[PDB]
């Protein structure tokens, strides 16, 4: 058969305990070794599942592949999916959704697909684009297969424009990034590079594609915070910093910085400040015995930010102390290596971004005091101003 | 009495079901620095009734300043700076302020103002919501 589709995958059960790695190998290489001989197959595997809960509930409480059986909840096994079709956005079948017009023959369709199986169009993306730096080689393979398949359905004649490959590439990136988020959720740290992007070959613009899916009510895990900053295009934007701390030797890793030099130098200055002022801030905890990895995730698609030293230092202090930053916290402003604070750009705009439903308390720097009158009274009264003076006081206000 | 009347009037907007008519309140004023009688006490009284009726503990080491009218109009804090040094000497960590006292922020020394976590309530109901945390 050309396609095998496991219906109601929640009910799949295999008598042979060795089968799981057999499927792992079959999806990994297209061939499986049984006994002493290796058999190849061209059958495509589909997994059909029923979703019982709401999308938001499943996203917040679990991973979207929750209906999969416990025995099949594995990182490597889920890594082999070429796509995830989120059927919840597809409406339930209605007769008005059923056409009454002309259409090609189903047998004829299956035919044309079967002969199209012999051909390939995964190289078309190479003509107009390059893939971003946040996708591994498995991601490369998956996106190439998906774009080739969409090209096979829509453009069998081989004549195509750049807009077509844009649409196919972005669709593939979105469907694979959904899987990337699911694997990150189920596996913890190993799937952190989830920020899918593609660089245009001519314009050098890196377009970031995010899936369709400021603060949750409740105190977050230490090492997590939110900030608002003025991006390279000048619009205020919200970003989330996520710090992972492990027992190490003072090493620093960064991700989600849009591969921006400015963000890297700012966080490096912040790391230097934290190491220099570790004793007073941590009360004795040694930075030299812990490795920190900071991640930036952008929720508003506003663009990369340059000013990131102060929130990164706050995340460092929170993670090293293991005590949660205050709930609904928004950290504003930047800092110098000498501890001098810079006034927050776009006070009104930043507070408006913070006004987005959920956030209540904001730490403002002292230099922004002269900018208080520029704030409308109604907006200013809705927020608790944890007015700090220096980055040490900023950290203390952020941790309460 | 004005604070109690306002508390009766706005029970729904503050408590969400806790009925004033079914409960009796006893308010007791304690002087700790021998400073003398005070006049402006309506807004702190309202905060007290709201906290007691709801059983919600007030935020630790916060100081509520300002007074209110019967209709809910808030009055600016007279001599906010001296009250701030008093709070700093008293061990206070948070301050509750109305909008009108924000115009008095520039007259406040920056060092003292940096020591308190202001919430900047606007409405007396908003004053309750800020106080309850």
């Amino acid at each position: 058969w050309d396609v095998v589709a496991f219906d109601e995958v929640a009910g799949i059960s295999f008598k042979d305990k060795d089968g799981v790695q057999i499927m792992k190998d079959y999806m990994a290489s297209g061939s499986f070794a049984r006994g002493r001989e290796q058999m190849e197959a061209s059958a495509s595997m589909v997994f059909v599942g029923n979703i019982n809960q709401s999308v938001e509930s499943l996203v917040k409480t679990s991973h979207l592949l929750a209906p999969f059986p416990e025995a099949m909840i594995d990182s490597a096994f889920f890594d082999r999916f070429h796509a995830y079709i989120p059927g919840w956005e597809i409406p339930k079948m209605r007769p008005e959704f059923f056409t009454n017009r002309y259409g090609l023959i189903v047998d004829y369709l299956a035919e044309f697909f079967r002969e199209m199986r012999k051909r390939s169009f995964a190289d078309s993306i190479e003509k107009y684009f390059k893939l971003g730096n946040n996708l591994n080689q498995r991601d490369v393979i998956a996106v190439r297969k998906t774009v080739s398949g969409l090209m096979k359905l829509l453009y069998p004649h081989g004549q195509f424009n750049k807009e077509d490959v844009r649409q196919c590439l972005e669709y593939a990136l979105q469907v694979r990034r959904r899987v990337k988020e699911q694997l990150k959720k189920i596996g913890g740290m190993e799937f952190y590079d989830v920020h899918f992007s593609y660089i245009d070959n001519d314009t050098l613009e890196e377009h970031f594609v995010s899936v369709k899916e400021l603060i949750p009510e409740g105190p977050a895990k230490p090492g997590f915070l939110y900030t608002i900053g003025l991006s390279n295009k000048g619009m205020p934007g919200l970003y989330r910093l996520e710090l992972q701390v492990t027992k190490g030797s003072g090493k620093l890793a960064t991700s989600g910085l849009w591969n921006s030099s400015s963000a890297k130098e700012q966080v490096k200055i912040a790391f230097d400040y934290f190491k220099a002022n570790a004793s007073r801030i941590s009360g004795g905890s040694k930075v030299m015995e812990h490795d920190f990895h900071l991640h930036v995730v952008e929720l508003q698609n506003t663009g990369p930010l340059s000013h990131l030293a102060l929130p990164s230092l706050v995340a460092f202090a929170s993670g090293l102390l293991g005590r949660s930053v205050q709930s609904q916290m928004v950290v504003l402003g930047d800092m110098s290596l000498g501890g001098s604070v810079t006034p927050v750009e776009s006070i009104a705009e930043c507070l408006q971004v913070a006004f987005d439903a959920g956030a209540k308390k904001v730490a403002l720097p002292m230099s922004s005091a002269a900018d208080i009158p520029t704030i409308p009274v109604e907006l200013f009264t809705k927020f608790q101003t944890s007015f700090y003076a220096d980055p040490v006081d900023a950290v203390f206000k952020g941790l309460g």
